[PDB]
DNA sequence: AAATTTGTCCGTACATTTTAT
DNA sequence: TATAAAATGTACGGACAAATT
């Protein structure tokens, strides 16, 4: 289970949920907790572990894919690039 | 096939508008609601199309302002 | 100040592709 | 070899929030 700082907005520190998810996943990649061509957790698992909607998870992941950090295979999973 | 998902057809048409110079840089494209009406699709589909085009650098958005050709 | 417009977040349903039985 | 289950993709709907007009 990973935590969301969840501070509304206006203070300098707050990020939308999808951005906090992106940061955590990017962090796994950067710290080498996941290696290229290895599968990250499924969308359902990420939903449970982060406590957010499938939409939010897909937004984070989609951003990361368009960044080049990840790639997805329909029906297979999502992997570090 | 010839088939493309709806968000991709929307992307093609907006890109087409920009490529043919029908809208110049820093000019505003139609609103999300006008696009939903014109294409006959959901706000979600429109936002997917636009978001893809923003991420590839063809467009930029301003919350409360509109979406513009880059 | 009100209305408009984009941003975030959530829910459902079904299709498509891969993976497990 | 064939079926089911699992996992991602598309599409849709709603409610509020934030920023501009
Ligand atoms: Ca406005």
């Amino acid at each position: 289970l990973e935590v969301l700082f969840q501070g509304p907005l206006g203070s300098e520190f707050m990020l939308p949920k999808y951005a906090q998810v992106k940061e955590e996943i990017s962090s796994w990649i950067n710290q080498g907790k996941i290696l290229p061509d290895q599968k990250i957790p499924t969308e359902n698992e990420l939903m449970q572990q982060f406590g957010v909607s499938r939409h939010t998870i897909r937004k984070a992941i989609g951003d990361l894919v368009s960044q080049g950090l990840l790639y997805s295979v329909q029906g297979g999973g999502t992997f570090v690039a």
